[PDB]
């Protein structure tokens, strides 16, 4: 998927991006450089965009508008879309 | 370039080159009340207003692009080496 840059911290597009020039908003899920090694994390490093070893929070989804969405400066490698489909599978139970 | 925020129409001075990679923008009010001094760049109805007013350069704000509205006007690049003076007179 398409890490973005949002007011400021990095997230990570989870919008399906079929629909997004069609919509307001856009739902995300932010980055933190503090890492707790669990099953809502998505691990990212400078391959992915960013210029540090941090993880996808997937505990603190949000939607935000898009004239907040900002920058894009990264890219989530297709092979981590299972990974990412797991996560937030754990963070939500199922 | 000019558009409107929050409300007065204003003047957009970031360059529209990163405006689409920025969530804020840096802008200069407009006013109709002229003061008269070189940080004032003096625009009419041509520009797309239809009133004789100011771009007030000494109170350059920057905000988020969530304030910022529909466009209603044009500089011309004939006023746009006065504005390349006013800043410079400004600060």
């Amino acid at each position: 998927m398409r890490p973005i840059h949002i007011a400021a911290r990095p997230v990570l597009i989870l919008t399906r991006e079929v629909v997004r020039p069609h919509l307001t908003n856009v739902t995300v899920a932010p980055i933190t450089t503090t890492v707790r090694g669990l099953a809502t994390e998505v691990p990212v490093d400078a391959v992915n965009g960013l210029n540090q070893p941090s993880v996808v929070s997937c505990d603190n989804t949000q939607t935000i508008p898009v004239c907040d969405l900002g920058r894009q400066i990264g890219y989530l490698l297709a092979s981590q879309e299972p990974a990412l489909a797991e996560a937030i599978g754990n963070a939500f139970d199922l």
